[PDB]
């Protein structure tokens, strides 16, 4: 059946905003996963997982009698899709069990690993999510094999449909770079937001770049991809050598023996895939990725044998039984055990990308230090494994259970505890009046609070107004945030704050993070007043102020908005049309299409545009909260044309006289073009809509202000 | 950006069950359109519409100074997408304003028509839907031009995103038959559920079949497509001749002048399309469909001139200025007015498909009768226009406002009014005990109520248990309904009924329609008890029993389930895989995917399969309401393979011994295969889920039993 996507393949896709409705969720509307998890007997779960590690099933026999390696790779892959550019991917939604990730070639035979876990998932039911279970199982694997983990937090709620994620434009799995949809350009520059080198890989190609088995060049791909997954050199070497302390690869025969990935397999395969015609198709005959490497002499026990081997031998380029490039230790004895036959042994082997850790000079220094000091290695790996597996979980307040680490890590964007009474409703009212009396405008107040709160992204739950990080480097200098104007607003609010906190008794005080948000609230109330409407904008106190020392400035860089349609802002010229970027931002903000529409139309008339641009400011009463954006946008008395100076800016002229009425961007005019968005604009542009527009605006404003407020969950 | 649909294009699509969530709806959760409409000043709306008729806008000037013809075509097209096969299409959801319908070639320049209505829409806001407004406008157009309509009903709630409808498989607009995705096979057999001859047409090609200008052959396509849109010969002739009493076609120059349809046009076009480079691109120079025909001497006034012209001249084949085939009256004077130039007149013209009304022998007789008896023509057209425009509105209870016709029409599947007291909770308890004491089994009770209630489809709001039509022809003879078993259950229920009604005082009585549903409820209660659960199933009385004379047997045929996965039924071998048909049925039933899943799993263990098939009956306690379907389906101790005798049936064997445990269909096993459905099955197959399963099943059962209950809305 031909669909709208077939006829109009470049049209914007709003369905990405409407996933995760109560329609697709089997749990009741009131189900609270945190409450279910908090009563799980986590210790009992772990004991079952521990027993599972050495209980082999004949449909996928355990290598060396121990599934530990398989499960560690499973957990690593669950986490390893994460990209810092957008926060998308990661383990936090259990997306490995859905398309496309359940069928990525790099996830081959993890369908078996997930299936091994059904009996435990079935036992404990809604009290442990798949998302939590994947990571937990990886921790229990490492613990069972002698490795002390840094901790574990529950709280990743299950999701019930695939996320809409851009994974690249290629139409062939694993396509080598340089094709018609190449994700590389210039001098091996990977396009943002991607964080893998080929479609369907987690990070890099284990043979080397586009299959070229050069460890030095592979190292460049390793470093780039792992940085784009939030990991530095030390963390990267710790993770790869730590992982490859365990288990083995699977490449026992040619890959052409391996059948359809799960989403393409027949219905009788019951959600599994990659069925192999090679000998028994499993166990000793397994084929997963096509390499045949076993790193250590004790693949089911933590050791420092990965580095002993890496540095204790010289390596020769060889081929697996499937034809893949890999490396074997020159002159070595057969000291590596076989996974099924106790009378066979093998020489040490390595991937090209393992050798990267020795032949790249910066990695070499770290690998050497870890080799000489394996306790350093163990600590770095534990910390990195925790970071890896929790990177997308959000604020520490979301972390559940008895194994949460007490140490606060810089990468968490930590927020200090609040240790005083909070302001009450009367205090809030007093503060809003003092804000409005200072002479700060609706435009300043709205813009500042928008800038602070709208860094939040639901993808990894980073950002938001909690912390008052807008007053710190680097947020205070981002162009979208209007640095000079911001500095003036923050100076006024800080003087108001100092004066309020100085008059209190009893320890009550207000954080600047709360006051920024409250001041925006006051601005929205004043704008409503300016339009002849008395409304109260809800406000919840309890944010705290983080320090510069608690703020990693480089990690913060990925939250810079280079495109923010809600402020009519685009930092440069991109390949993706601005309206697509608007919908992408709305998704990150967790907005629906109605919420996006209301919010943008309100912001336009409140003066929230960067640089006071008149684009989309379709009103003669700016700073009054009215539906004028919609009524004027939809007025058929106005004709629109692109400008000669810029195809992305449009002039709205009176159709009869030619007089210039307005200018707008693509982000403005999409609301009058896109058939679904224009239907939403019509509701808010109707003569009966002023009350609705105000109410719905206030509601979405408050939703945005509270996006990071997991302390109130 | 490559998507799951690109990688796995034949995978089932569940998003069709989750469209129309509260996320995409701008109205609040409690918005009730009926209540808004009942407060509309309908008379004021009609006055505005009357004014609009002759208020020409320069951006799309009115032909003859009157937009009545354009609006009539607009309403006719809104309604004209309807297919009796699935009840999809029609005017009842205002889908003409969304893709793909807003951009169909046959809807060219109806974008202008809808835009002319914006000011009225804006004025009256949520109190008149677009869906109602399109039809109302068409009525006002007819009234303005002198034609008295049969009535009008409001109540078509607006929808907020495109429906997922199969409109065909062609990848080229207007593709002629016989291509790689032909909708025709055999001797010009149009594939079900389609009701148009080419992709993007309403019914037929106005030039003739695949462009061949033979009116006799065109008549065959007219008859088939209009029958597939619920219209017989009389109604068809009346509608086409009635419609073509007004207005004109537009084909002033070559079609190559016409640019992109709305979904493809630039953002500056602000939701319009088909901008034309021919002369002024509008008005006298309009190009819509490429023909250049004006039927009558008074195109803005009701007349009897259509049949005078059809029969009063002989016709000659000619070409329009765009090159399309059309017909001109031989020897005629220039009697037809020009739409813009008072000094020009034209000869009478006709489409090939107009000539069909004279040259097909069955139409000729009707056309003659209408020509000789114009009052009969007028009355038939009024009734047919009412039917056309209300066909998908459902039961009369949904009809709103002061212009609803009092006459009850056969096509409405009418339900008699209830004129006596209803049974109360004590009576219900007594009737359920009598049902359970009669010896009717859980299987019989469930299957009967399922067969009665599950004929409902939300697409056109036909079917459901109200009316007790399961006891009449043709439902009582459908194979899916197990006629012999049904007749035995109905005889026992009728005897219960007769005995209860005979013991009453007052006029209290129970309809058979209510008792069928109540008896089903007792069966579910019994099944729950058999499993050890104490469950009361909700029941709402008030259904009435329709007569055979109130049940058009031919119109009922399209509700016959030829595929019903909920009873593991398939009447023949189809090209569409059965699990796609299951999702289709769920959509018609208004079910989400979690609802579909719970319902099917319960039905399987209750004995609702046709013929008592064991396929999917994954329990050793049939007739007890348990989650056994899920627990056994997901058991990895069973391996599944298609049978050698039939690729669509699967055997589930013990993995270790090879012993046969179960058999299933595609519909059964899709729940263990499709990654989203399996995630739902897991919830219900978990150790903590038995009570949730039972409660969710009761809820969905009740939902199905009440689908047609608009008397309680
Ligand atoms: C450059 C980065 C990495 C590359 C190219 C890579 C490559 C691979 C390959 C090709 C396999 C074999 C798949 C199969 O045939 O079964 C594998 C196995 C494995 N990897 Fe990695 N890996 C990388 C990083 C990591 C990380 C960061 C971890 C965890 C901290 C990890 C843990 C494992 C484990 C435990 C196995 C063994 C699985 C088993 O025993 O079934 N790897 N790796
Ligand atoms: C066999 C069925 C029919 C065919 C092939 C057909 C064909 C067409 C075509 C080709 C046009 C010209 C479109 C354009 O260039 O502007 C048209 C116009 C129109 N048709 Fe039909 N038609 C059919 C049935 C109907 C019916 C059932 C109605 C309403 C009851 C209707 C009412 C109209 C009216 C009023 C117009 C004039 C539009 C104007 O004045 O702008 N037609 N028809
Ligand atoms: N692809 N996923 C996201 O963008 C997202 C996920 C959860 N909340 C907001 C956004
Ligand atoms: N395409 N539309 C339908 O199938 C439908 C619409 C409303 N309720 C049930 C089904
Ligand atoms: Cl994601
Ligand atoms: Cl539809
Ligand atoms: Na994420
Ligand atoms: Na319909």
């Amino acid at each position: 059946g031909t669909s709208n996507r077939d006829w109009w393949p470049n049209q914007l896709d709003l369905s990405i905003l409407h996933r995760h409705s109560s329609l697709s969720d089997p749990m009741g509307k009131d189900f609270n996963y945190a409450q279910a998890f908090e009563k799980l007997d986590l210790a009992a779960v772990k004991r079952d997982l521990h027993a599972l590690m050495t209980t082999s099933q004949d449909w996928w026999p355990a290598d060396f009698g121990h599934y530990g390696g398989l499960f560690i790779r499973m957990a690593w892959h669950s986490a390893g899709t994460y990209r810092t550019a957008d926060g998308r991917g990661g383990a936090g939604e259990g997306q490995q069990r859905f398309a496309p990730l359940n069928s990525w070639p790099d996830n081959a035979n993890l369908d078996k690993a997930r299936r091994l876990l059904w009996p435990i998932k079935q036992k404990y039911g809604r009290a442990i999510s798949w998302a939590d279970l994947l990571i937990l199982t990886g921790n229990v694997a490492l613990e069972s094999m002698g490795f002390k983990t840094f901790g574990f937090a529950g709280g990743r709620a299950d999701t019930w449909e695939p996320e809409d994620v851009y994974w690249g434009s290629e139409k062939i799995w694993l396509e080598l770079s340089g094709g018609p949809n190449s994700r590389y350009s210039g001098d091996r520059q990977l396009e943002n937001p991607l964080a893998a080198v080929q479609m369907g890989l987690i990070y890099v190609n284990p043979e080397g770049p586009d299959g070229n088995p050069d460890p030095v060049a592979a190292a460049r791909d390793i470093r780039d991809t792992f940085a784009r997954m939030a990991m530095n050199d030390e963390e990267t070497v710790a993770l790869i050598a730590g992982g490859h302390t365990f288990g083995k690869t699977h490449g026992a025969g040619p890959a052409s023996n391996v059948g359809a990935e799960p989403e393409a397999a027949g219905i009788e395969a019951q959600g599994l895939g990659w069925k192999s015609a090679y000998r028994t198709g499993k166990g000793a005959d397994a084929i997963t990725g096509g390499l045949e490497v076993t790193w250590t002499t004790t693949p089911t026990q933590w050791s420092h044998n990965f580095f002993e081997n890496l540095f204790g031998y010289e390596w020769e380029l060889t081929k697996s039984p499937a034809g893949a490039h890999q490396w074997v230790a020159k002159g070595a004895d057969a000291v590596i055990p076989d996974a099924f036959d106790p009378s066979k042994k093998h020489r040490p082997t390595m991937l090209t990308t393992d050798l990267s850790l020795r032949f790249d000079p910066a990695y070499e220094k770290i690998s050497r230090r870890f080799h000489e000091n394996p306790e350093q290695f163990a600590d770095a790996f534990a910390r990195a494994w925790f970071k890896l597996t929790h990177r997308d979980m959000g604020p520490r307040a979301r972390y559940l259970g008895p194994e949460v680490p007490a140490e606060v890590l810089l990468w968490q964007d930590p927020i200090p505890a609040v240790d005083h009474p909070l302001i009450d409703a009367a205090d809030a009212a007093e503060l809003k009046a003092k804000v409005l009396a200072s002479g700060l405008t609706v435009s300043q107040l709205v813009s500042t609070a928008w800038a602070a709160a709208s860094t939040f992204r639901g993808s990894d739950k980073r950002g938001g107004a909690n912390g008052a990080r807008i007053r710190l480097a680097p947020q205070k200098d981002w162009e979208a945030n209007q640095p000079e104007q911001l500095a003036a607003v923050l100076e006024t609010l800080e003087a108001i704050r100092t004066a309020f906190n100085g008059a209190q008794r009893g320890g009550k005080q207000v954080s600047l993070a709360d006051l920024i948000v409250l001041a925006g609230c006051a601005g929205v109330e004043q704008a409503a007043k300016n339009a002849g409407h008395a409304v109260t904008v809800p406000f919840a106190p309890g944010r705290a102020d983080a320090s510069q020392e608690q703020t990693d400035v480089e990690s913060m860089a990925v939250l810079e908005p280079v495109a923010d349609g809600f402020r009519n802002y685009l930092k440069g010229k991109y390949r993706v049309p601005a309206e697509v970027l608007l919908v992408d931002k709305a998704q990150l903000l967790t907005l629906s299409a109605p919420e996006m529409t209301v919010l943008l139309g309100g912001l336009r008339v409140l003066g929230a545009n960067v640089g006071q641009s008149r684009h989309g400011v379709f009103t003669a009463r700016e700073q009054a909260l009215t539906n004028d954006f919609f009524v004027n946008l939809l007025d058929m008395g106005t004709e629109w044309k692109p400008t000669a100076a810029d195809a992305d800016v449009f002039e709205g002229r009176d159709r009869a006289t030619g007089e210039l009425k307005w200018t707008g961007t693509r982000v403005d005019l999409v609301f009058g073009s896109h058939s679904q968005l224009r239907a939403l604009a019509e509701v808010y542009g109707s003569a009966d809509a002023q009350e609705k527009f105000v109410r719905d605006f206030v509601a979405v404003w408050n939703k945005v202000m509270n996006l990071d407020r997991f302390d109130l969950a």
